[PDB]
């Protein structure tokens, strides 16, 4: 839920983004994915690259991961119709255009 | 930053509050904690508790990161004159009121 105590607005999950005055809610792993998606607007990510920085340099973490929450993600932005805006670049990886 | 794609607006920090149309920029910790307290408004919560809920059950942390946290979540509310809300109850811990 949501609270509003003091003035002050705060919810319960942090990683919330607005969309047509909606909210999806997200978890923290799909939220820095899209933010470093949308931080590198038209520039393609490769997905060691990605698995770089939304699960860390040295993860032990297989790189599939991030085709599992690409498709996480896509899936959140569906009800919205926002989610053709995570493209893949069949072989190389990831970009939001 | 902030950033502004598809219609959907993100924040790199997941960990901010409004108010008065205005931001706070939190930690995870200290964001939580404010929660943890507004969440729980009016009733008095014990330092343990509150470690227990924010820090974890089997938390190795020294028991006084709460205070430490507590004065570092007033700071972040002094600019916006909201840091009286959370009161010592001296003895005990922490209110939201």
């Amino acid at each position: 839920d949501i609270i509003d105590v003091n003035g002050i607005t705060i919810d319960k999950n942090a990683f919330k983004v607005t969309v047509n005055g909606a909210e999806i809610e997200l978890t923290k792993t799909e939220y820095d994915l899209l933010y470093l998606l949308a931080e590198n607007k038209n520039h393609v990510m490769q997905r060691e690259q990605i698995l770089n920085h939304v699960w860390g340099y040295n993860s032990e973490v297989e790189t599939n991961v991030v085709d599992v929450y690409i498709r996480y993600l896509r899936n959140k932005l569906k009800p919205y119709d926002r989610d053709k805006m995570i493209e893949t670049v069949r072989g190389v990886g990831y970009v939001i255009r």
